[PDB]
């Protein structure tokens, strides 16, 4: 028919060989992501806009993720770079929240490990960014050209598993930051609580 010429629609058509690889790569990803459906499913958010960040982030890295398949809301490689710019303010958002936390934090130890994790939101948001300039490409196979999209979806896909453990390592941290927090001045502190951590 009449198919379509957007990015999108092109890396749906990919050689069989590199959808397989492509398909190997999202399913690591995937499975970094349930741990992070896993541990966000425990609470509710209300009062505790980590969460909602780390489900707003999760979200668009699945449109991200899901563009190298050839699917999602992501039509044009300028979508995907915009994507990766919404979750770097997100991932901003929550750093100012969770850097407030490790502010509260009066275990020196458990204060260090919510920073060395909010250095790698920062770190691999930067490297998504960097990596989301998804596009097939022409190549030339000795004397025959090709149409490869491969390793630009590769990079992106890795950048984003990367960024998503830093994500669940950030909740979870910040979690216990908050809990230390707690456990030493009690629920009649007179400085509540940056976040609420429920449990529905």
């Amino acid at each position: 028919l009449i198919a379509g010429q957007s990015a999108r629609a092109i890396m749906a058509q990919l050689p069989q060989e590199e959808k397989a690889k492509i398909a190997e790569q999202v399913e690591i990803f995937h499975q970094e992501k349930s741990k992070l459906d896993a541990e966000v499913a425990k609470w509710d958010d209300s009062g505790n806009d980590i969460i909602v960040l780390a489900k707003q982030m999760c979200m668009i890295m699945m449109e991200m993720t899901d563009f190298t398949r050839g699917k999602g809301p992501l039509k044009n490689t300028s979508d995907v770079i915009n994507a990766a710019k919404k979750i770097a303010e997100a991932g901003s958002r929550m750093d100012k929240l969770a850097r407030a936390v490790a502010d509260q934090c009066p275990d020196s130890a458990c204060k260090q490990d919510l920073l060395a994790y909010l250095q790698r939101i920062a770190l691999y948001c930067h490297q998504l960014n960097i990596c989301s300039k998804v596009k097939a490409e022409v190549q030339n196979l000795g004397g025959e050209l090709i149409v490869s999209g491969l390793d630009s979806a590769t990079s992106l896909i890795q950048a984003a598993k990367n960024l998503m453990n830093a994500v669940v390592l950030t909740v979870k941290a910040s979690y216990v930051a908050s809990t230390k927090y707690q456990k030493v001045y009690g629920t009649a502190a007179v400085n509540s609580p940056v976040v609420s951590w429920k449990m529905k």
